[PDB]
């Protein structure tokens, strides 16, 4: 599912993320644009041979299961193919753990490269939340 800026905006809200760990609903939405284009079939083949998945990125080394990344955890508990689903569920709870780490959103290179530092609430600007 390739969600709309205010509907994942909403989406996200509805499970939790606003002010998740201190960062704002905006700081969300930018990484999801970025990491995913809001795309939850959204993946990526990194050079190590992990795999990031779904509308943040979530990678396969640490936080969840595909079988093919030698060496890796499933922190997350769950197969990384629940991080595509159009249900952001998976997605949003496994992020929560991640943002929880100790490094807070800088876990997502993407948010802070683009992101961080920046009016992150232009991203939900004229949203109904």
């Amino acid at each position: 599912k390739v969600f709309g800026r205010c509907e994942l905006a909403a989406a996200m809200k509805r499970h939790g993320l606003d002010n998740y760990r201190g960062y704002s609903l905006g700081n969300w939405v930018c990484a999801a644009k970025f990491e995913s284009n809001f795309n939850t079939q959204a993946t990526n083949r990194n050079t190590d041979g992990s795999t990031d998945y779904g509308i943040l990125q979530i990678n396969s080394r640490w936080w969840c299961n595909d079988g093919r990344t030698p060496g890796s955890r499933n922190l997350c508990n769950i197969p990384c193919s629940a991080l595509l689903s159009s249900d952001i569920t998976a997605s949003v709870n496994c992020a929560k753990k991640i943002v929880s780490d100790g490094n807070g959103m800088n876990a997502w290179v993407a948010w802070r490269n683009r992101c961080k530092g920046t009016d992150v609430q232009a991203w939900i600007r004229g949203c109904r939340l």
